[PDB]
């Protein structure tokens, strides 16, 4: 019945809010520069770069061996903290998605560990668009371009997520539906190594009504959103399956180089 399907939606809603500080809402209000609530420093070389560390404030902090004089790793660090704030948050969100807590704890585990990065990229387009992306909590503004114009292959790290970001961003779906579409995704019987696969269909399911009508009532001037939201779905996998493959091109490159612990049990066995 469509008021159970309302009430989870708006149940959804609420979690996403309490689980995720920055959301796509508050994120469009700063890149749209006449909120000048403050405005964001750009960064675009080398130079302005150095110049915004000075004007950022970090809240995580490298161990000084994991420390690089590089800048393309310490863009990568700063890139793998945005991921172990955001494996946190998405975690306390999935506890709050009726039925997941029920399950199997093997089986919440693995849904979080292959879901979490398809999440990541999903709200890290909340972040960017065609000119570059917000960094740490929205202090900052990176230029694509920069982006782009590192080495070794920093440039295929950056770019495809450009890339999905601004089709995705071209759904221009709101926090009220990315809430339901980040639960469908949490929520996949697909994953490898699942044990009981059928009581996670049965909540994907039920999800997935309750994401057809809110994109029903929500854009209702959208042709097929709800098909091509789901679509979208290959993209993710595409980005994550590709960044997994350079990851372990990265590790031939330079054995000496670190994951955050986080993400080493995340990519650990991980395709
Ligand atoms: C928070 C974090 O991020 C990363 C990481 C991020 C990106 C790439 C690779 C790794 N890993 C950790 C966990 C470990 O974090 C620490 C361990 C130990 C110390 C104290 C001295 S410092 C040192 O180098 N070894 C020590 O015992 C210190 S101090 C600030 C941190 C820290
Ligand atoms: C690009 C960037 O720079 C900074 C920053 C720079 C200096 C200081 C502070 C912040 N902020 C961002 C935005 C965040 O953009 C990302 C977040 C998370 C990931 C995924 C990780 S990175 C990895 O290898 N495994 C993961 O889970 C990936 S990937 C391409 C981008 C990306
Ligand atoms: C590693 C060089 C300094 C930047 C690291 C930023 C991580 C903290 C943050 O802004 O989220």
């Amino acid at each position: 019945e469509s008021a159970d399907l309302r009430a989870l939606a708006k149940h959804l809603y609420d979690s996403y809010i309490k689980s995720f500080p920055l959301t796509k809402a508050k994120a469009r209000a700063i890149l749209t520069g006449k909120t000048t609530d403050k405005s964001p420093f750009v960064i675009y070389d080398m130079n302005s770069l150095m110049m915004g560390e000075d004007k950022i404030k970090f809240k995580h902090i490298t161990p000084l061996q994991e420390q690089s004089k590089e800048v393309a790793i310490r863009i990568f660090q700063g890139c793998q903290f945005r991921s172990v704030e955001a494996v946190q948050e998405i975690t306390e969100y999935a506890k709050s998605i009726p039925g997941f807590v029920n399950l199997d704890l093997n089986d919440q585990v693995t849904l979080l560990k292959y879901g979490v990065h398809e999440i990541i990229y999903t709200m890290l387009a909340s972040l960017m668009n065609k000119d570059g992306v917000l960094i740490s909590e929205g202090q900052g503004f990176m230029t694509r371009e920069f982006l782009k114009s590192l080495r070794k292959p920093f440039g295929d790290f950056m770019e495809p997520k450009f890339e999905f970001a601004v089709k995705f961003n071209a759904l221009e779906l709101d926090d009220s539906d990315l809430a339901i579409f980040i639960a469908v995704i949490i929520l996949s019987g697909d994953r490898p190594g699942l044990l009981n696969v059928k009581p996670i269909e049965d909540i994907q399911d039920n999800l997935l009504q309750a994401l057809e009508l809110q994109l029903k009532l929500n854009h209702p001037e959208s042709s097929q959103l709800f098909a091509k939201l789901l679509q979208k779905m290959t993209d993710l996998r595409q980005i994550v399956t590709e960044h997994v493959q350079l990851l372990q091109v990265i590790k031939k490159t330079e054995t000496d180089m670190s994951l955050h612990p986080l993400l080493q049990e995340i990519y650990k066995d991980l395709y």
